[PDB]
């Protein structure tokens, strides 16, 4: 009876195994755009992905992960609200069963069809496992997806999904350029939060871009053909793998714009 996204084991249950679920800096949150404070001291976000080395794509039973070589400063995030430098380790998405839901963060209560999370760890802590034990260990760049025109830079991801249909499948995934997943603008909101998945550790500086990307109905439908189950088990479609908005508590969301 492990955690997941169902009636039986979903977000409302997670606190029993992970009591930090009811903590002071949980994610995601609703971004109230009128209440977010413009902070003129925030810097532009520096996204340096030209040397990124993707390795592999994995169905981990909850979503799919595109993993990168993070054994040197290749692909890094810095600037914005961050001190020092954060290395890209992986990205993944959360998405819905319907185009009207799927994102984890919301904007004035609006849900997007999906949300991309690019996960980075603070190189001062040496490895990802040490970083997640620190309040400033991770920086996650979140990007909303709306359904409209296709995102050409997503199609390589879309096209490999049939090879990792079920939990625990993995495929070589080299030479993928994550720059093709970014919107035009790097304007952002930021706040201190958590992993949105168990173990829900309060280690993340969230940076959520204002501008969504557009993906086609066909691209998101292929996400929804993935399976949460392993091969040889009954099919349960990988949809609605998002945590809802959590209480903001004693936090301020800052805007770079
Ligand atoms: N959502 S998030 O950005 O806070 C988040 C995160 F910051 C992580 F560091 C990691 C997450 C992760 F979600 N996952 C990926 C996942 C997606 C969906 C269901 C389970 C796991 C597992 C691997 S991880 O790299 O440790
Ligand atoms: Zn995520």
């Amino acid at each position: 009876h492990h955690w997941g996204y169902g009636k039986h084991n979903g977000p409302e249950h997670w606190h029993k195994d992970f009591p930090i679920a009811k903590g002071e800096r949980q994610s995601p949150v609703d971004i109230d755009t009128h209440t977010a404070k413009y902070d003129p001291s925030l810097k532009p976000l520096s996204v340096s992905y030209d040397q990124a080395t993707s390795l592999r794509i994995l169905n981990n039973g909850h979503a799919f992960n595109v993993e990168f070589d993070d054994s040197q400063d290749k692909a890094v995030l810095k600037g914005g609200p961050l001190d020092g430098t954060y290395r890209l380790i992986q990205f993944h998405f959360h998405w819905g069963s319907l185009d009207g839901q799927g994102s984890e963060h919301t904007v004035d209560k609006k849900k997007y069809a999906a949300e991309l999370h690019l996960v980075h760890w603070n190189t001062k802590y040496g490895d990802f496992g040490k970083a997640v034990q620190q309040p400033d260990g991770l920086a996650v760049l979140g990007i909303f997806l709306k359904v409209g025109s296709a995102k050409p830079g997503l199609q390589k991801v879309v096209d490999v999904l049939d090879s990792i249909k079920t939990k625990g499948k993995s495929a070589d995934f080299t030479n993928f350029d994550p720059r093709g997943l970014l919107p035009e603008s790097l304007d952002y909101w930021t706040y201190p939060g958590s992993l949105t998945t168990p173990p829900l550790l309060e280690c993340v500086t969230w940076i959520v871009l204002k501008e969504p990307i557009s993906v086609s109905s066909e691209q998101v439908l292929k996400f929804r053909k993935l399976n949460f189950n392993g091969e040889g088990e009954p099919e349960e479609l990988m949809v609605d793998n998002w945590r809802p908005a959590q209480p903001l508590k004693n936090r301020q969301i800052k805007a770079s714009f």
